[PDB]
């Protein structure tokens, strides 16, 4: 029952319960002359949500919100942006004007200001360096290294055995890579065997873009970012 890209119009989000406490939230945008859908999560934390991610734009971050408290109704105290792109900060500035407290590490935070997106405003500590994880309210955030972009972090939630892979993760469907330029192809693999030493025990598997799966979703990753290398 995930929803697909052709089930969610531009302007809208949806929401889908993956366990006790844990949501995807799922958008969609124009880019580049295709639709794509894109994910992110919510954790629920104590009688507050941690956000992680926007929904793609100040449009759909203003409809996550609104459907975040149709649906759960409590209320997004903090936001973690899981790299600099605009699937990941555009819609900072709703949130923050929300009263939402917006986080980033330091890298994507300068990465956001070098490309001109939106920059969190609060700078996460202890992720500088790859193999670091912090626990960040009811989540552990780690940096695998270079991937998908140089400062992509992933998302584990200990509770419920769920990995969010952010961008440096694709669903099954995706067979090739995409746009790479600020993708550091050469070191992917290596950051997602490291994703893979840390959380081996991950049941459920949110790739950036597309639908869930388990942990075959990481080495599908590695085939098809091999296989662009290979073009
Ligand atoms: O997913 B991103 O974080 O990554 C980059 C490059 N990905 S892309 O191949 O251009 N693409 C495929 C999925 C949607 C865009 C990006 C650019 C613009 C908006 C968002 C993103
Ligand atoms: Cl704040
Ligand atoms: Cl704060
Ligand atoms: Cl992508
Ligand atoms: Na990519
Ligand atoms: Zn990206
Ligand atoms: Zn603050
Ligand atoms: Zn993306």
């Amino acid at each position: 029952e995930y929803p697909t890209v052709s089930e969610i119009p531009v302007g809208e989000v949806r929401l889908y319960q993956i366990a006790d406490g844990v949501w995807s939230h799922i958008a969609t945008q124009s880019f580049d002359g295709a639709v794509y859908p894109s994910n992110g999560l919510i954790v629920r934390d104590g009688d507050e949500l941690l956000l992680i991610d926007t929904a793609w734009g100040a449009k759909n971050t203003a409809a996550l919100l609104a459907e975040i408290e149709k649906q759960i109704g409590l209320p997004v105290t903090r936001a973690v942006s899981t790299h600099f792109h605009d699937d990941r900060v555009g819609g900072v500035d709703v949130l923050r004007a929300a009263g939402v407290a917006t986080y980033a590490s330091p890298s994507t935070r300068r990465l956001a200001e070098v490309e001109g997106n939106e920059i969190p405003t609060h700078s996460l500590e202890g992720l500088s360096s790859s193999g670091d994880a912090v626990r960040f309210g009811p989540v552990e955030l780690f940096y695998p290294g270079a991937a998908h972009s140089t400062d992509n972090l992933v998302v584990y939630v200990p509770s419920a055995s769920v990995l969010y892979g952010g961008c440096a993760i694709y669903e099954l469907s995706r067979t090739s890579a995409g746009n790479v330029a600020d993708a550091d192809l050469a070191e992917w693999p290596t950051s997602i065997e490291r994703i893979q030493q840390h959380y081996p025990e991950a049941q459920f598997v949110i790739p950036g873009h597309g639908l869930p799966g388990g942990l075959d979703l990481l080495k599908h990753t590695t085939n098809v970012v091999k296989a662009h290398t290979n073009r």
